[PDB]
């Protein structure tokens, strides 16, 4: 069951220094990288479609602020079940073990996002990486 | 907003196991502050009794009490977003891995660190170890 | 109280360098070794007997060959409630914070073994460890 | 033989969230903590005391303003030679292996104070445990 | 001293997993990410230029296929003193505390490249990043 | 081309704090391969003294071996490039940050691990701990 699915490293990430420390729990689960892009600051467009399904909830402005208040990196990872898992091991701040369970304690600065089905995979990546 | 404050105790096996970063490291990675701190070569038996006030009339009271002055213990306040509840999650317990307990314990007792379970506990337990409020 | 179990270090952790990392995490849970053995090559007898359980399920012979197909160590390891607790240290695939949660993503390249019950350790213990 | 020798965790430590990295590195070396404050701010009379024999250099103030501008954790550890090896332990930021050479970049902002010498380090001790 | 430096990951550390850890020391010492790129294959072209000063040496065309058998990450990195620093981060098989130091064992698959100069730095950034 | 074997002990300090994995990890991590391993609960005296032979007319002598048999010991045989001199640097000393030694140790003889010094002294160790050659 050989998938990929698409990664976002949040700002905080940078701001806090644990770049390397999630991108290490991805690696040492065996997913592999596809391809990757920096963003010293992503365009607003690119936030607002990646959150469309988003953008009648109240938060959405201020979650947009955020998402380009500092870097992203964009990060097509490969593996078998790998949009279950890499969720899985994204998690949430309730559950340690998991990347936002170990690492983060907002639920709107929470370190990292990872597409969460089949279709939001294919959507996300080609916002992300639209050569394809 | 939703900023909170609870009790943290690095019990005397996370000294004798040399464990006392490795715990604190788990809490500070997962964003909360250091808002005061203690360091007891030997707690004063009153502070641990109060502490476990709850347990007075337990099997294990007295061998709970003689393990907590065995060695050293650390207090701590710690401060951040829910951190009650939060802290206390983190600290787990011997069967669940990815905790602390659930990673570094294997003793019902000897489990390296006490949080505070509740708002009530927190407010109790701070005024216990930093009366100085 | 005290309990002794066994543990395989497969293969696929050599591969990857884990056997470290794995035999960390049991050591930092505060389990002792009693016994251990390297082999550079596991006798395959030997990994028949210890997967006999299984011997008549369609990846039996696959199971063998890869048991057999890089180094294997033996462990036998003593503390309080030991058969248990490292089985939830071993975890699976889906279960962040367990070994196999956070360092395996396949069905049967997993990593470790341990013994799943009292009757099994004895059993596994003396496969391995004859000589006691 | 077993020296007692002071050590301060710098405000850069809690701003960057390195302390219980810096403590990790002083545990393993099998040092133990004899005495332990920590000040959400420290009294500036204090760091002018520690910092005394520095009265004279043009970056006097501008270090103590540094020392005062966050929390910083005070402690003595105990351990064989103590003094000399967390000298070593504490490097400076040309030095790999070190706690400022693996984790600094700043001539100032530097995470880590340890004394220098018996009598320095008998002398910061009375600064900071003045009871004793 | 603020300087920009060009870091290669070899593909060696992508077959060994170590990418996330290579570029946590580098993170941890508090260097920043200014632009990176993912190359699941280099073209030739690059890696040429990139070691031309070599092009004479016996070793070149090893050299060469090595770094075109896997992928590489391109990095751009700023900081205080940035090349230098890092340069003494990647070090060499023989000491400790540094990558190649802790991590690599080989004379032609150590893990990292760091530019070794303010000149070489900025033709190394050139080629990878020629958008400047 | 390179390649070599050296004789590497997991020492009785290194299991009483809980050292071992971290130890043999650090070797891992320098992509060195265990060609072959022993756990001994005890080290028979004699093997210890041979391995210290060297050392039979110092000060020293019957503490380090009393030292050596206080607990379990681990022999490995390492292969790799230039294994011999890299393990040695990563063993290091108590003065050296970045190595085993220099990182976790702080004895003079309570110092968690052997490492073989040269090619003669690897050949002769490993003869001792794995007769089988
Ligand atoms: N600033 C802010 N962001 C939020 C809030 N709720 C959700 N978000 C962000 O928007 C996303 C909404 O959550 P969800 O759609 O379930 O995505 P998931 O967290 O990745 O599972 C989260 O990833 C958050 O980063 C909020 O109350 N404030
Ligand atoms: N020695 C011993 N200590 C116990 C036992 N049960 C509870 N305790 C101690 O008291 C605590 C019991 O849990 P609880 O009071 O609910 O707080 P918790 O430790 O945070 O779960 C443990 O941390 C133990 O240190 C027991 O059966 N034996
Ligand atoms: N290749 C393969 N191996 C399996 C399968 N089911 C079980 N196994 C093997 O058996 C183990 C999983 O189930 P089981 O043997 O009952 O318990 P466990 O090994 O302790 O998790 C793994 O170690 C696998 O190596 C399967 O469908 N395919
Ligand atoms: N800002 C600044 N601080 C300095 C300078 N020289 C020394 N310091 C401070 O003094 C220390 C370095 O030299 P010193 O005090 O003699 O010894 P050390 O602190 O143990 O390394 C650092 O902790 C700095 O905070 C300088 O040129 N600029
Ligand atoms: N395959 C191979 N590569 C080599 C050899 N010697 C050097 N290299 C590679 O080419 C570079 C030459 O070394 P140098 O120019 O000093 O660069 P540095 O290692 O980054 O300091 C090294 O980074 C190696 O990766 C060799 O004998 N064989
Ligand atoms: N207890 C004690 N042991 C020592 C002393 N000197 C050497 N040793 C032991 O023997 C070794 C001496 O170093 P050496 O024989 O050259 O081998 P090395 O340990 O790898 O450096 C140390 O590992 C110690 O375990 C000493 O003064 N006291
Ligand atoms: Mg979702
Ligand atoms: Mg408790
Ligand atoms: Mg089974
Ligand atoms: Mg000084
Ligand atoms: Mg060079
Ligand atoms: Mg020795």
């Amino acid at each position: 069951g050989l998938q990929r699915t698409l990664v976002l490293i949040k700002p905080d990430a940078f701001e806090r220094s644990l770049v390397a420390e999630i991108m290490g729990r991805i690696e040492k689960k065996n997913f592999k990288i596809v391809s990757m892009k920096f963003w010293s600051k992503a365009p607003r467009n690119l936030i607002e479609q990646h959150y469309k399904e988003h953008s009648e909830q109240s938060y959405f402005n201020d979650l947009c602020d955020f998402m380009v208040s500092g870097p992203i990196i964009s990060i097509v990872y490969e593996g078998t079940d790998a949009i279950s898992k890499i969720r899985r091991l994204q998690g949430n701040i309730l559950t340690p073990g998991t990347i936002r369970g170990d690492l983060a304690n907002d639920i709107g600065e929470n370190l990292i996002h990872a597409s969460d089905s089949e279709d939001s995979a294919v959507d996300e990546i080609s916002i992300w990486f639209p050569e394809t």
